[PDB]
């Protein structure tokens, strides 16, 4: 397969007050969004080597007893409130992947949306402090660091579409965002179970099938082991790895609001027998957020699509993705 066009864009102007420089970044985001749908964010300000080291100290020290105690509902019937947040177990001999998901640290027991039991809002669960010293405080601080990067990126997407810079960011707030971090471990295994390997129609061995993302945008750190592919008009292409930057793409909410001007790219995960990390931040809005759909290709900007609230979008999308590609 040939190599996918994935440009490196320096996103540092998006943090400052130089309006013309921000426009130059916006144009590069527009070009990448109309082409393969992917780019690397560089000069982002975040210490990704320390993120990798802290995440590795956690995955490698957590015990089977602690994983049952933190497990989501799909693995532990006792934990009916845990649909999104908590531990997603491996199944030795059948399923290789395992992961930990956490939500907004402001979703405390006194938060009005947790009091009302609104779908998609949960209070995070954490391992014992004495067993994992410093982990919960590191992980909460990381949520705010990648939140800050994502707010800057959202300024560049708004400019790219001909809008004012707070068009998306106004709907992305500390007190109510539905955004999530997932710390995915893909393990080295000897022998690697064949039941954990899927085969595409074209014969390619996979760990996760073709899909579009459920997000507005996705903001991803990975290790330096090549595995991602993107569908283009020329067929599936390889995305090169870069463990110093963040890989960015649009999810299906952005394709809805823009009448498919910025498509949600179809992508998949090749099977590789290597110990590695996939650490996505899914940029989601608030439960009642609505952006009216438009079409930047039409003279009058009007679209034949209906408004959809972010909450309804997120709940149905996460269920459909489990029915399509399986419980992770
Ligand atoms: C290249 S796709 C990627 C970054 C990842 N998959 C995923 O993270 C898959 C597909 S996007 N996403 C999901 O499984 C959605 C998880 C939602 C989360 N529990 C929440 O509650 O917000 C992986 O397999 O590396
Ligand atoms: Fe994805």
């Amino acid at each position: 397969v040939s190599k996918a066009n994935v440009p490196k864009i320096d996103v540092s102007p998006l943090f400052g007050d130089d309006q013309a420089a921000k426009m130059r970044v916006a144009q590069q985001i527009d070009a990448a969004s109309r082409d393969t749908g992917f780019f690397y964010a560089v000069n982002h300000g975040i210490n990704v080597q320390r993120l990798s080291q802290k995440t590795k100290e956690f995955h490698m020290s957590i015990t089977p007893e602690e994983k049952w105690d933190l497990a989501i509902r799909a693995y532990n019937k006792e934990h009916q409130d845990q649909v999104r947040a908590g531990y997603y177990l491996s199944i030795p001999g059948k399923k290789a992947v395992e992961s930990f998901c956490y939500l907004n640290p402001n979703f405390t027991p006194d938060h009005p949306r947790i009091q009302a039991k609104t779908p998609t809002h949960e209070v995070n669960v954490w391992p014992d402090e004495t067993k994992h010293p410093g982990f919960q405080d590191f992980a909460e601080q990381y949520y705010w660091d990648v939140f800050g990067l994502s707010s800057a990126l959202l300024k560049g997407y708004a400019l790219a579409l001909g809008k004012e810079e707070n068009f998306f960011a106004r709907h992305f707030k500390p007190d109510d965002t539905l955004a999530s971090v997932v710390l995915i471990r893909y393990p080295y295994l000897d022998p690697y179970p064949e039941a954990a390997i899927k085969t595409a129609a074209d014969g390619t061995k996979l760990s996760f099938e073709w899909h579009e993302d459920v997000s507005l945008i996705t903001v991803l750190y990975q290790s330096n082991v090549q595995n991602l592919q993107v569908e283009t008009a020329a067929g599936y292409q390889d995305i090169e790895a870069d463990d110093t930057g963040y890989l960015i793409n649009c999810g299906s909410y952005m394709a809805h609001l823009t009448n498919n001007y910025y498509k949600a790219p179809i992508h998949r995960v090749k099977w590789v027998n290597a110990e590695r990390q996939s650490l996505p931040f899914f940029v989601n809005l608030g439960y009642d957020s609505v952006i009216d759909p438009f079409d930047p290709r039409e003279p009058n900007g009007k679209s034949d699509r209906e408004p959809l609230s972010y909450g309804d979008y997120l709940q149905n999308g996460l269920v459909s993705l489990i029915n399509k590609n399986g419980q992770t």
